[PDB]
């Protein structure tokens, strides 16, 4: 049909969304949950956007392929993590977590990945430091939100919410190439825990890579 909003554990995402920090538009690639190993307990809700030029960019390499076909190509979530477009990443809490709880975890996924592809100096370090450092004065109440903008150009802005609603300006702006893309990285790439996201993409991608470009207009 067209593209549309995904609710996780009633945390609504929204079909698009628009940056008040770069003026890019970004369209819902997929939605997913994350938990913890103890039963299996469900913490945050995950939502992946690309930007709409991303459409024309994955489309020789991938339209007409099915999604069947697709989440079983590695190679597609490669395009879509390194792709030349910029990814927002928005994660929206189900349990209350403060920013160092949530922070932690996450860099924890983040510093192995950078260690199995040997990109882990001290460059990667100091970023990773700036990293926790952003989400210290930070509290996420259920319903609040980080959003990771990844930018292209190697910068990971980051954006801390009340609720699901995109800040207009950012807490910081991570100056680091092989860290911009490692939150994705582990969300989707090949070693990621949880399924749930890459399957999503798949699902909704065919239907748009069809129709050649997509631009969410003027």
């Amino acid at each position: 049909a067209s593209i549309t909003a995904i609710t996780v554990e009633n945390l609504e995402y929204p079909a698009v969304v628009t940056s008040p920090v770069t003026g890019k538009s970004y369209f819902l690639g997929g939605a997913g949950e994350r938990g913890l190993t103890i039963n299996f307990i469900k913490f945050a809700a995950i939502g992946v956007y690309l930007e709409d030029i991303a459409v024309a960019s994955l489309a020789a390499k991938w339209k007409g392929k099915s999604s069947e076909e697709l989440l079983e190509t590695l190679d597609f979530y490669r395009d879509i993590i390194s792709g030349p477009f910029e990814k927002l990443i928005r994660g929206s809490k189900i349990r209350e977590l403060s920013g160092p709880e949530y922070s932690r975890k996450v860099m924890e996924n983040c510093v192995a990945h950078l260690k199995s592809v040997g990109t882990y100096g001290d460059a990667e370090a100091e970023a990773m430091q700036k990293f926790a450092e952003a989400f210290k004065p930070v509290n996420f109440p259920p319903g609040a939100s980080v959003f990771y903008r990844q930018s292209p150009d190697g910068i990971l802005g980051l954006s801390f919410s009340p609720d699901t609603s995109i800040p207009e300006k950012e807490a910081a702006l991570i100056e680091n190439k092989a860290v911009s893309s490692a939150v994705l990285e582990t969300m989707i790439g090949e070693h990621a825990v949880s399924p749930d996201l890459k399957r999503c993409l798949a699902a909704r991608l065919p239907a748009l890579l069809n129709e050649g470009a997509f631009k969410i207009g003027n």
